[PDB]
């Protein structure tokens, strides 16, 4: 069920291994907010899968061959031809990471008052849409909003909803469909090739553009190879190329599936949009020949994207995350299902039914995990949702979760056991977990710097 | 007069060394546009002094210690302490380079219709001011606009013009003063400490904020050290710290004086503005704990800013540029005077007085320079100025220049001799340089991809 | 029982992942000799634990700070201070690896006809002793020669045999005692502190010198910590320092316990011997200030020896090897016992009891293991023993083994499972493993290039 | 006359720039022996051209791709095929540096009592010859021993002398001719292709083997291209390959002309000698598949040897050393002539005619140079010659020199001016240089650690 790592360890990152009593002190110094912990004090850091990937020896060799010319860099040429080959789009503009590409796309592709419809949303992606005057419309299938429902390709768009938006608003009033692979907010859920095809077919008929939010497109391609009938003789590369054939362009974060610590890019087929993109990138990112990246980083990202196409690599990536989910589920620990490509989400509401949402069960569970194991996880619940600035009440999200987000190629199954075993042990005495109260609350971005104490 | 390099060569960048006939074919394939040349075909690349710097062994050691954590990275803390120590500001927000810091500043500090006044301007800096509703006012001393005038501290603000603006417009209507060090548009001209102090004193009396465009603040500190009475017993670090003591914050490009290939940051003293800056950075750049940079780049920038404080390093940096300018001037080659900190600008109007501006003397001179020496330079004249959209006429700039822009720690005096001797030989038969005409002209950003042929 | 890796993965070594049929073709191209396989064709390479270690980010930072000066390098001074601090010797002479230190020691310390007595022996170590006129005497306890006997500190010297040698030969006729930690030939067996102390006390009483063959001294320190009464409150560093307090000097391979890919050194207390060692090092290795090493490697070895002192690192190192041995033993696979610090040795005589030694059971078993798993192992049996030049008969060794040798910080428990599960499956049908016969036999060093076919 | 560096600076090595009064203190703390100075206290280190070369970006990329397998490393394969291509020998055995290859060759190729004849000698090379029972015979042309004589190809063998050795001793009593390129002891003097051919022709007729001491064979190839008629249309590679076609094998130090900081190798054509070489390398260096080098170093050396074949690189290398010599000679400073490929040697006897050899003019001149400029040079005179252990008198060498030895790709012409200008300034008041006396003298290797004071 679970393959060994399809690589060896070339170099290691040293860790302190501080014991429980010392971790409790660090957690207190951090006001029980994992976002305030110091990296040097953490054994296993599952705060994010963004930008913390372990690069290969070949990428590090590329890092030594940075050609830092303002224009005409060999590294820009390599990235451009690699993305043209693997994603199949005509034009590429580098950006420093994914949200830089989102800024450009939304300024280029939206008229004020138009709709952008997508399969759920991501914070930066949707901000740039709305900042530019779009109204967001969620067209994901209804099941994706049910966190416990175990169905395949849970990230699929509901074609009926797309049809109704077209019927009610008119095609000329829809800027574009923003189709994300995988779907982050539903827990990293994949989208089927059948769905990408059907969405292309209906939008094309109406003259409507489609742009992917493509940050975990390789994880997605793996779910298609594993679970979609007809794809068993296809390579990961073949699946990735067909996926993008159903789009007019994409925004990409190299920090996720391109196996790098920084980097992103915007792709499109249209020449006029490319010309406009080049004049705007200069303002926000840099020249079209580097887009806010060192030459060595264009090189690392070109090499990493190609490494991601290796079947054994992405199979192990997804099955390692699956192992953690399987082990938690086998012990009765409540999690979002099915497990996604990049993370396991604990259902903190169910984990701590002895607590009210106003006692911050997700924030507290995350604190408990670090103290007991040296593992950092992210609060994705009531705290991150923020306070209603009109009423003064918490926004109360339906999802009250702790995200165990897994960087690529950094951890082993033994690290996964450290994580699972500690959570399972906490779950056996789940009632002992204490509620939290604010002792310091910022007006904005409160998850980042808020401090708490036990009730 | 001209010191030796205060460092040894640790590693080299290999070059092809292709001869004149082969360079002529490359120039023709690039349509006589140096922006279109491949980096792999160039011996000495003086297109820019941005982000092409040679890092040290110590910076490379730091590159291997990237702590890629989303929050709490050791590299963030090191950058933050370093900038607090050396610049003297309370708060720091990393950005991927300088224009990312400008975007944040202009959104936070400007109400539509307010004025932003500075000592001349830079393209991205003024764009971000104008995009947010500011009206730009030039308050540099009149002398700065006379490219032939040899005077010290030519970058100084005219206190009388600053004063007139306040009287005629009202303090409440001025968003801030944007004081740049050095002043790029005048050829890299320094600003005196006496000027920085007088501006602080006047603005403070009216409650007006001052923010520095600080990209070449260390080169600026060197000029003060060399030429301003009273600064002979002061270190570069003491001068830099006093400079920033007369500001409310700054936008910085590490890609210039911090000796790195990517990186920048925003500094401010005000607690409220810091909180707002953290909200905005997340949508354009990244979390406040990395700001669109890999941990290793925060580390390389922290180390490089400290290396920039070494007296012998910056003396050599500035005197290398001076060597090139002195050698050209002694042969009668027309240049912008006095030579600034980072570049030498050739007056192509005067160099090719036999051509009209319509025949693109700067574009043609930069082409000749590549063919004859393997040196790439930047057109900064009528081509880069663009065409008037409304009328369809060229914008005809007063400055018709070729910029010989010098990366830090990359080249030797022998390389400077290749550059100078080739230009001097061309000058001796300047009448023979041919005019250019468009064969392909983009509607936007024409300097980046336009192609030409000889008349 | 089995701790998780006390480090994260910083970078990876990419592997091909070729399937069984393709591995069989590679094995055939290598003439069924694992020594002849290409590294690029191997998934898990257990040929050696020498010089294949994964370095840390901190060691890689040191690799960028190589001070390549012929004398007075900062890296030399750092190595020298570190070894003085941790090993407690007065003088240090770097060598390119351990056998370079052995060459110097044996030339300096042996008069022709004198005896060198030790706890078993290693090939290079004993060669250098014999080449200089020493007669080797084995003074290990008899139990060490019983490969099946499970006892602690199996590497211990028999004080009664040491005593007999002194009585029968005379102290003046003993050049030195060569005490090895751990003892490689018995499978990596540790020596107790009590034994080291008793040997020092006896030799000192007769004026006999003791020099340690120290290549796996840290693994040895771990066993003492785990199993010798009285050492529970002692650090690894305290144990290492006390170990070397009972010697006059040592030969060390950094390629083993100092966590590097190249490097070694010679230590001694005696001023006169140090002066002589400096004269000799210049002709074989290099100046005493670098000893056949790049400055960056002196740095990486100084850093790596200090990292080896971390309790969690060495506990994990030794327990990973133990995991592999435990899993094999539980399935009934015959191995040398108890499992040592660095490797597991399969008893191929017992594994392939259906074959005669003349049919090369160890060579054949190592071939099968590669075909079935992509794991490379070393023949340490009749092939490596060589042929008798005088008679032309095989040397027929008591030990007919396949060595599963484990590089430090390179592999995971999942990799250990690939190794074990493949061997266990082979064991279940052991009768089917075929004998080998030579098709090409070199006159010298036959194990390195001999080729075979199945009988 | 003097080409610019045919490369750019990729990274730099930071230096302290300590002033004169501080340098005087360091020199005193070092007992006026430059060999005792710390690297961190030196601005320009010309102690040696061995192993201090600046590697390229491509070599550093290779450094990240180290394949550290005990056998079958991709890096060993690359080195082997590179040396086979460029030097043209059948077999290669890596060694950690040149003197490791010398140890093997001399043990394999000499019977006790035989002669080895060569064009002068090098210390390690000759030691290994004699240790194995050879009698050394100098067969260089008589002119090479006249240090002031300006003739081309001053390193040539005197064919008449070779003939007389053959006539008087008999061919069967000559182990081999050891032909060195360039000839170090005469100041780095080249050998002509005509001479290498004639030596091959005479030895072949008598059945006598020829092995090169090849450490600066690329410098040598450059002198042939520049000065030997018939070689002007030949590439450096073509000249190098023909050179080696006149030999039976070679010993090579990568630390000189292969542009690396560590590494060497032994080459031969004979199969039986190759087999014997492989059994002996194991004892002293390591397996024939790595020979005492990390895989990354076999890779760097393979890449560096190929870089050395670039005409512009080796032309600049030799002409940079020539510039220093020309500038010194133009000021009347006495030097060994003609200037060689890798160093300038000052004639300290003539520089300080006011001193006797017993007052150590070379040791003192070297001290003066460091104090006045921050430049380290090596004593190659009476001190290095050592004391006669029978008589107690100094060995009094004819040559009393200070070696300014130039690492490859590390320094600029401005560093050369620092060196020359300081020596010239010292030369104008040459009479002020004070004699030295021993205050501490070791019995052996006295140049390395002896301490002095002014008379
Ligand atoms: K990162
Ligand atoms: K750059
Ligand atoms: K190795
Ligand atoms: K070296």
């Amino acid at each position: 069920n679970y393959p060994a790592e399809p690589f060896r360890i070339k170099s290691v990152e040293t860790v302190s291994m501080i014991p429980r009593d010392e971790r409790l002190k660090k957690m207190q110094e951090a006001g029980y907010n994992t976002f305030l912990l110091n990296s040097k004090d953490i054994y296993i850091d599952l705060l994010t899968d963004s930008g913390t990937n372990a690069m290969s020896d070949k990428q590090w060799a590329g890092m030594m061959m940075g050609d830092e010319a303002y224009a005409g860099s060999e590294n820009f040429y390599h990235l451009e031809r690699t993305v043209q080959e693997l994603f199949g789009f005509k034009h590429i503009v580098p950006t420093h990471q994914g949200r830089g590409a989102e800024n450009l796309l939304s300024q280029l592709a939206i008229k004020p008052g138009q709709y952008v419809a997508g399969n759920m949303y991501f914070t930066t992606t949707r901000y740039h849409q709305e900042k530019n005057g779009a109204v967001f419309v969620d067209i994901v299938r209804d099941e994706a909003h049910d966190a416990g429902l175990n169905i395949a390709f849970k990230g699929d768009i509901d074609l009926k909803k797309l049809q109704k938006l077209i019927d009610e608003k008119g095609a000329e009033n829809i800027a574009y469909i923003c189709l994300a692979v995988t779907v982050n907010l539903a827990g990293g859920q994949p989208v089927s090739m059948a769905n990408m095809r059907a969405v292309r077919e209906l939008t094309e008929a109406h003259g409507i553009k489609v742009f992917y939010d493509a940050t975990r497109c390789v994880e997605n391609a793996y779910f298609i190879k594993e679970q979609e009938q007809g794809f068993e003789n296809k390579s990961i590369a073949e699946i990735v190329h067909e996926m993008f054939s159903y789009a007019d362009g994409c925004t990409m974060s190299g920090k996720k599936d391109c196996l790098v610590n920084i980097g992103g890019f915007l792709c499109m087929n249209d020449d006029e949009m490319f010309s406009s993109a080049k004049e705007l990138v200069v303002v926000y990112e840099g020249m079209p020949s580097y887009g806010g990246l060192a030459g060595r980083d264009m090189e690392a990202m070109a090499i990493g994207l190609r490494e991601a196409m290796q079947y054994e690599y992405i199979e192990h990536r997804v099955k390692q995350v699956r192992y953690l989910g399987d082990k938690l589920k086998a012990a009765g620990v409540p999690i979002v299902e099915p497990v996604g490509g990049h993370a396991v989400f604990l259902d903190a509401r169910r984990f701590c039914e002895h607590l009210t949402q106003d006692e911050f069960p997700a924030q507290s569970l995350a604190a408990s995990i670090y103290v007991e194991t040296g593992v950092r996880s992210m609060e994705r619940g009531i705290i991150s949702a923020g306070r209603n600035n009109v009423t003064g009440e918490h926004h109360r999200p339906k999802l009250e979760t702790v995200r165990l987000t897994i960087p690529r190629r950094v951890y082993t199954y033994a690290h996964m056991d450290v994580v699972a075993d500690g959570i399972i042990k906490l779950y056996q005495h789940k009632e002992d977990i204490r509620g939290l109260k604010f002792i310091y609350e910022p007006k904005q971005l409160r998850f980042f710097t808020a401090r708490f104490d036990y009730i």
